[PDB]
């Protein structure tokens, strides 16, 4: 719903989001909060407003909370909770020393657990990589921004920012969004985690990646993945959707092998 503008105080700039600038705040004078600024023009702000219902009414703790909306002016603000390590991406790039595969399936399972909520309720996110969750105080994985890139208007021009290298066949040939090419993003951040955030298909431009996957490339086992991890993202990743497992599968999956 919508929240009063004046009971946010912005403290600092968190960064350049996807959507726009980002800020560190407070809500209420007690709550800890980003906020994300968004601009005129450059969202279907009709659509986006029906689904900022939407997007309250989802929540569960491997989400990142949804407080509300500053819609009546620009920027719009876009409230959330704030989580304190930033993005998953960045964590591992910065915590692999320290980190061992049992917390890495544990990142995994909380990314996993927050997308089996999405496909319960026919939500798709659209856009899941390691650089677009976040890391709590506590090691907590929480899916962030989920089903934004639907309402955003500039033309990605599919040089491109389209992130092909997270996106299943029917998603780079048609632009077919679904739980299923969530799924196949999904084992792609399975790679980055368990790779300590290399980047996918490091050597290949995206023109090389369509080739490649539509040919059958996969991505290499990471040295930290056991074979049987590496059979759950390999899964993710048939051409086919209806081959792919769903998040419930996966979660299924996930369960017995936590430590
Ligand atoms: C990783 C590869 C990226 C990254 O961290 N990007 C930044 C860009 C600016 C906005 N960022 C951001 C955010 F959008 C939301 C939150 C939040 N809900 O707390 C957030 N917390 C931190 C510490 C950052 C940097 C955040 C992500
Ligand atoms: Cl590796």
């Amino acid at each position: 719903g919508e929240l009063k503008r004046e009971e946010i105080t912005l403290l600092k700039e968190l960064g350049s989001g996807q959507f726009g600038v980002v800020q560190l705040g407070k809500w209420k004078g007690q709550y800890d909060v980003a906020v994300k600024m968004i601009k005129e023009g450059s969202m279907s702000e009709d659509e986006f407003f029906q689904e900022a219902q939407t997007m309250m009414k989802l929540s569960h703790p491997k989400l990142v909370k949804f407080y509300g909306v500053c819609s009546k002016e620009y920027p719009i603000y876009i409230v959330t909770e704030y989580i304190s390590n930033g993005c998953l991406l960045n964590y591992l790039r910065s915590h692999g020393k320290g980190l061992e595969p049992s917390q890495l399936l544990e990142m995994c399972y909380d990314v996993c657990e927050g997308m089996a909520f999405l496909e319960s309720h026919q939500f798709i996110h659209r856009d899941l990589a390691a650089r677009n969750c976040l890391v709590d105080r506590d090691l907590c994985v929480k899916v962030s921004d989920f089903g934004m890139t639907r309402y955003v208007l500039d033309d990605q021009y599919v040089g491109t920012k389209f992130p092909v290298k997270w996106s299943a066949p029917e998603v780079f040939h048609y632009f077919k969004y679904s739980s299923k090419s969530d799924v196949w993003a999904f084992g792609i951040l399975m790679w980055e985690v368990f790779s300590l955030g290399k980047q996918p298909y490091d050597l290949y431009d995206n023109s090389q990646v369509v080739l490649k996957v539509s040919q059958g490339h996969r991505l290499y086992r990471p040295h930290l993945a056991s074979d049987t991890i590496y059979q759950i993202m390999y899964s993710c990743w048939h051409e086919l959707p209806e081959k792919r497992p769903t998040f419930q599968q996966l979660l299924s999956s996930i369960e017995p092998l936590r430590e």
